[PDB]
């Protein structure tokens, strides 16, 4: 299984870590995947290439 | 946060319930991020269409 | 440039048609790009492989 | 409905906020999904990343 | 590394099986990756959900 | 066909200049895929961001 978790800069290299491992613990126990089966990507995106409703992060408050 | 869980066809309803719950936990509880704001995908595919060392899991024997 | 367009299944042929043309527009419009180069692609989710706050689309309530 | 726009870098931030802007509108007009459920990601291409016909633009005039 | 191909519906079991041995071999021969870690997968798309210039290929005359 | 090739950071601009070569050229030979109508696009991973059996790239010998 191949996990991609797309969220903002702005968290610290622990819990990077951290969520690496309980993301990868949740996949190996809910669809028996085995563990060296199990890849995460962790890709960041800027607050500036980040919208809602027609709005950038990076023009709201 | 968005979640993109890709994985073989398969699993059951239940267990993709689970993983989304799961996942969603390990995500909140890892990155501080609130519960409305995690987003979870989930994209199965065939193992005609997924390959490593150069042979499909469909082609492995 | 391209733009991929991840929505819910349900939308008819026609509006899949306005949202290629609607948004091609937008795209040359604003970024400057010729038609000839910008492409879209549309992919469709199913209610019980998106989830939101834990919970997939197909099991709220 | 999640947009994704990859396009090459080279665009101005006011570009890019009116993209996000027209996108955000042409999907909301043509699809009937509500404007806060309207994502817009921007991925900014680099020229010696992307290429057409075998050929890097990077490595063209 | 990993190679995602996307492609229009139409192509044969055999290609598919060429493509992915063709492309296994192109990326260990380019960039030293091993066999082993190189994985391949293959995503097609329907001519009505993908467009070029505003116009979908199943609209095309 | 859209050939995306995520792989990480360490390669050369040279071997980044043949690896779209070759992969251009394995998919013209096995999917009767016109030349113009390939593109490739190089995705890179950070160490830091990449991860198998829970455990990051970084945090490896
Ligand atoms: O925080 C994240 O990592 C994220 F991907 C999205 C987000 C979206 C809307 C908000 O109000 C806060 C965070
Ligand atoms: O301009 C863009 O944003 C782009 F994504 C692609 C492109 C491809 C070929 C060209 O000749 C010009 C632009
Ligand atoms: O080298 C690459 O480009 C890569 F994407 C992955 C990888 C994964 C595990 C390894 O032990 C070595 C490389």
């Amino acid at each position: 299984p191949y996990v991609t978790v797309k969220m903002l800069e702005g968290r610290t290299d622990e819990q990077k870590r951290n969520l690496v491992e309980k993301v990868t613990e949740a996949v190996k126990e809910t669809t028996g995947a085995s563990e060296e089966k199990i890849v995460v990507f962790i890709e960041e995106m800027r607050k500036d290439h980040y919208a809602v409703a027609g709005k950038r992060l990076s023009d709201m408050e």
